[PDB]
């Protein structure tokens, strides 16, 4: 079982079902029995009589599925359109389900959530990655190193064959021209170089920064590429400690 | 390994590839060859003169993938030509593709297979299932009138402000955009030193009122409550 | 846990963030704030000044998400006003990022990749399936089967209690006509026999063909269907 969309397209269309409801009188009788169709038995509400302004689904994403508990985020508008007066709300939504032999169904009346934000903060200052140390290493390695990499980087973007030459599985981009080296420090490890690097790459008429560990062994006068990783560790300089 | 679409994507081109046939005759034949990339080999079909009109694929959807078989959900639309006019017509139906991997690469293996869209919803269900919120409970009124002064405070915070729902509740986010209105139902029940609420309420968001229910484990502190447990559903085993 | 998209979204948002890019030269500041505040830290960036023209998401998929690494495929155009030159430009597009306490940040420069090729290719002439033997199996055999089948078909795509006398768990199929059997290669295996069958259905005014695999058991004068399968196996005629 790979892939199981089922269930998430189920509670999709009772999400529509849900946040869906006409202006005409008529049309709006059979909208609700759609809805009712769902669950397995309409919920037992004493509240009166409920008011509801027509509404039209504007977006609706399943964030998790968790028990027997479907979590959305929703983007719906209420409208009374006589001249129209709207408003659009976001919120969280969530449903109680269960299964039946493979089937599922609304098992409660659905309740409201705020929508999480999802982005981390509180970060530690020793967590900061500053590309500031020196090595104390060669000239002469650090020429040698930098016209290995002018090789690399143009193979990087233009020739497949030729980056299999001085690279081990590194595949090539595409519609990038390289354009400079802008960072290098160097640090042997027994028989390997680290380089951490960053250069420039244009893509387009805009132009990136981007990051490389290179794992390099000496071949004939130059380097081949053992490993090759996109991230610089927090821990680059520490011949230092 | 926590996301991985890219066997989803590739059926989802081949699903576009097999239900688009164009009408301009110059552009029908890249497109059947376009189609003819996917397979390992192009299908034996002993069949003669295929009758193939126009397509254009509506909407499609991978439901799932099991072993090497996907089943789609497809709509898509003929086009059939008359003499007098033409005819668009709609279709609906599930579709099943057998496929393989060579070395994280794929490719459709056999011809596929239409079947009927399976309804997802259940039915057909026992009547002892039903949660019917009738009944008075054996609990004091005195208890039901604390309680009762309780829930506005925590329905108020609940609506409103964090720090004084932390006051009365653990663990318990507040909701945006909401208006408390009523608390419209009350069961309540002695579990020791706790004390079960089910409790059904009217809150208001937009110009629209919903009804939602809640099970609370009420704990004594002060002259009032405190808010241990939240859950969002009422049980359907819930009286005495 | 059947479902979890919250990273997904949250990449989403990411991406959405660095690919746009408005035209007015102050609103433009406001767009790079709301990118840095995707990263624990503003990526420490040692060239200089940098060129950045208008840009707009056109498209974002999500590929794969392994260790700390997500890869998304992305199609962008970048505006550039003199008159209007437009470039739309695909590209993959990889973001290393990390979780605090189930919440996401970005952590470090991503980086650009060539959209990988799906399609599988340099494949064995030994696996082509070609439905072009015929059976060392007895004539009257070829009619029974050939009964048989015409029987399961109609059945196949009509009548769910008539199938269920003569098959077990198939379901049946909608909207379709059964038209013709055009290929029956049978073997016996044991106490069964299988039948490798292609068939023709109409659907609408549409007609397509498929394969079968039947498990055919003896049952009156007839068969039952123990097993059916919807591909005919690359080794059929053993």
């Amino acid at each position: 079982r790979k892939y199981d969309y089922k269930l998430q397209y189920y509670l999709n269309d009772y999400v529509y079902a849900y946040f869906t409801l006409p202006q005409e009188g008529d049309k709006q009788q059979a909208q609700v029995e759609h809805l009712n169709s769902f669950y397995n038995f309409v919920p037992d509400v004493k509240a009166q009589g409920q008011v509801r302004n027509p509404s039209t689904l504007l977006d609706s994403q399943l964030v998790t599925v968790e028990g027997k508990v479907a979590t959305y985020k929703v983007k719906y508008k209420e409208m009374i359109q006589h001249d129209t007066e709207e408003k659009e709300l976001v919120t969280g939504f969530n449903i109680p389900f269960d299964e039946k032999e493979g089937k599922y169904y609304v098992s409660g009346l659905p309740w409201f959530s705020c929508i999480e934000s999802s982005q981390a903060g509180y970060f530690s200052e020793d967590d900061q990655l500053q590309l500031t140390a020196n090595d104390h290493v060669s000239d002469s390695q650090h020429k040698k190193v930098e016209k290995f990499l002018k090789v690399f980087f143009t193979n990087y973007t233009t020739n497949q064959d030729n980056l299999n030459l001085i690279a081990k599985n590194v595949a090539i981009v595409c519609n990038t021209t390289f354009k400079t080296i802008d960072y290098t420090y160097l640090k042997k490890d027994r028989a390997d170089l680290i380089a951490y690097v960053q250069a420039t790459f244009e893509v387009g008429g805009t132009t990136h920064s981007e990051n490389f560990t290179f794992t390099l062994s000496e071949k004939d006068k130059s380097y081949y590429v053992t490993k090759l990783e996109h991230t610089i560790p927090l821990n680059y300089a520490n011949d230092k400690d």
